[PDB]
């Protein structure tokens, strides 16, 4: 572990996939949304990624276990013509805030393997932090080439939540869910971030069914929503009681 | 030293050993447990570790010697059969805090070193911070693999101190005592920590005490506590002797 | 993104040229400098520099476009005998403070590149922090060799911006304004370092347009610092309100 | 000059045999530092190397005459008259890596280790700064070395010296920087040697610690040195002390 590494258990039969992030970052938006999609469509887990950049410890999973912190793939064979193969990858971590190297180093190496499957394009979701939230969760695009913004527009008609093409010129989004797209389109890949409105210091079930709703929207796949919908229900109710 | 390098003065007449580690870590638990088993063992030193990821400092030794800081490696050779041999690490200090990348290089150095003496199973021993202690410390208890529980479980009927299997998932063991396993067990290498429940800005004896009864009761061995009772006995002393020093 | 890289879209034919810096730095003095600079100029783009030691974030451009931090190096041929060519470079951010290494090997990779044109010559336009300024600002002037006060200081005759000869020994000059010259002056290259005296937390216009006033007067060369007299009136007037 | 690493520029390969590394780099009390440069000045010592590294701090420095300069380490030698003196290479310079870049102050003291070697440097003296809350006397230098057989054969060199060494006896206590790591990365290549540390405050420049060590250091390479220079330092910022302390 000289360097980040990728253990591969299998080599699925997928081509042109689009590759989805959803790593921990603000509110957990991306990854509840990664991890929601991966349930609903039954993904396969076919490879981990294990970082020398990331904290130095192991965590506690099930059954007493002890295990490295790590990034997981799982992949979507589609059924049809009309829809994409996927990648998505989700995770423990993304590398810590003081080593900006190593950031670029995992995303360099998360790059590289999708492109072996002969991946293009890429969708990261995260979280937009805001103050206050009066209303649904706006979700925030971005693309890395202007004549995607029409691109995914067309296949955004008839979504139900509010996409706001960010115009905030200056504004960043860091770690992988920036850094995928900036990187991937210095090596000829392309795609989008979508990223929902958050107040951030929770667990956002709400914000992330949204962003989660752009994404599933844009690829034609319709995915229940309800586990989603009752985390929300229940952590709104748990806050109330806090602020008293 | 562009990197953690090994310096290695005999190759032990060892196999399949245990590789135990007792590094600098909570209240010094896994250390002063390394170290009252590397000398009830009578274990002999056998290599020792520096790293240009360090701090970068020297130490001042006896008799007005000075060092760099560094781990130590100790085996012991089993009389017997039914006694694994045993690789002991424990030193100065681990990577500082802020050296993630340091840590994974030195762990990976240990494990490969110690692999060339075809070790496959690795015990770590180390602390777990607590706001206080109810009487009699408890040792946590977590393997790399499923099937070890009952292994390790089966070893331990008996045992005096009180084994806690740790359901604390999304929990963290920092350091060596985690990623030797963590490491180890992508190598296909596999093992257990064993962490005592510590006050944690103590040296804690009486905690390393459990911690290696614990560990002793899996190797098969047995083991003169004296020597911690002791030293626990003297800090309990002087903890007490400075709560009425605060009267000031 | 392995190692600090440049992508090179043009290979002008210019030689000899003098390399002007103005990056990120106290009061976004040698930026806004440089960024005039090649506005009135019309220079031309050719290359762009990304690096692994920047900050892992991308930023929102316009129109919804992410991209990498980066820098960009512009050129400016000479149209005549008695002007020298240019490359100036401008960008987004320089490596952060914590990070050392990373500046020598962005400012080490800016030199290779800039050497490939037979550059031996730089300015590096920047900043100077100073708790208050009344009067005119200062620009504070240091070189990497003796015999090139006298140089630097007759190309500098008829200035109306004054100019000081540091003498503060044991002064430091951070980042790449420093570096360049420091790196350079061990691979035969020289040059001056020119530094505005700022308040450092406002984007500082005027003493922007005195820093290119002295490197323009060096370079012999008029320049329209209209747009630069602009801004600053309009700060100062917001300065002057916020103090209400 | 490509900075991919520390490197050192070479201006003359100076006809020197088995010379003593004598180090004086930025610490405590500047201490080391001023011993150095006092040492070059009255031995009318050579400049002939310097060391630039990528570790150290992203800037440069107004030197004399309105001239900038990377932060950079200087290489000065002594060529000895005759067989009863040693000859001596001495490195001084404006910093040493920041504290946060480990295994950055590793990497540079490596370089200058291998520099030296080229001319056969077995024997190195570190001089520095060991802080205090107070002076009571004169200071005292502290010493300390690679290998025990060395207390008898450098106590010996001192025997006659106005300066009192003591022998330090703090198990366990830290030399920082390059004063530590010279000796410590050197004991590991066979190289060996002495550290002298004196007595400061550290917050001064301390002209009249750095004489305290620079007395042990000339005595043990038997130079009679002539420190007046240093003297009227010390006397120059023990009477702005003094007048500083009136206005607090
Ligand atoms: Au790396
Ligand atoms: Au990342
Ligand atoms: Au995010
Ligand atoms: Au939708
Ligand atoms: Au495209
Ligand atoms: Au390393
Ligand atoms: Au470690
Ligand atoms: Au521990
Ligand atoms: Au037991
Ligand atoms: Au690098
Ligand atoms: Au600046
Ligand atoms: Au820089
Ligand atoms: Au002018
Ligand atoms: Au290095
Ligand atoms: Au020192
Ligand atoms: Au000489
Ligand atoms: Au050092
Ligand atoms: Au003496």
């Amino acid at each position: 572990m000289k360097e980040t590494t990728i253990v591969v258990y299998e080599r699925p039969d997928i081509y042109d996939p689009i590759f989805i992030e959803g790593l921990p970052g603000i509110g957990l938006v991306g990854k509840l949304a990664a991890e929601h999609l991966i349930q609903e469509l039954k993904a396969k887990k076919f490879a981990e990624l294990y970082s020398p950049h990331f904290m130095h410890q192991v965590l506690i999973r099930k059954n007493s276990v002890v295990e490295l912190m790590k990034n997981e793939f799982y992949y979507w064979k589609s059924p049809d013509d009309e829809h994409r193969d996927l990648i998505i990858v989700t995770g423990d971590t993304q590398v810590p805030p003081t080593d900006s190297y190593g950031h670029f180093e995992v995303a360099g190496k998360m790059l590289d393997f999708v492109q072996e499957f002969g991946t293009r394009e890429i969708i990261t979701m995260g979280g937009y932090q805001v103050p206050e939230i009066q209303g649904e969760p706006r979700v925030l695009a971005a693309v890395t080439h202007e004549d995607l913004i029409e691109y995914y527009k067309s296949k955004l008609e008839g979504c139900s939540v509010e996409v706001i093409w960010r115009e905030d010129e200056g504004g960043a989004i860091v770690g992988a869910a920036g850094l995928l797209l900036g990187i991937g389109k210095l090596r000829g890949m392309f795609g989008i971030s979508l990223l929902g409105e958050s107040l951030g210091y929770i667990v956002d079930a709400k914000a992330a069914k949204a962003v989660l709703s752009a994404v599933t929207k844009i690829l034609g796949l319709e995915i229940d929503m309800t586990a989603l919908d009752e985390r929300a229900k229940e952590t709104e109710e748990i806050l109330r009681k806090v602020e008293e």
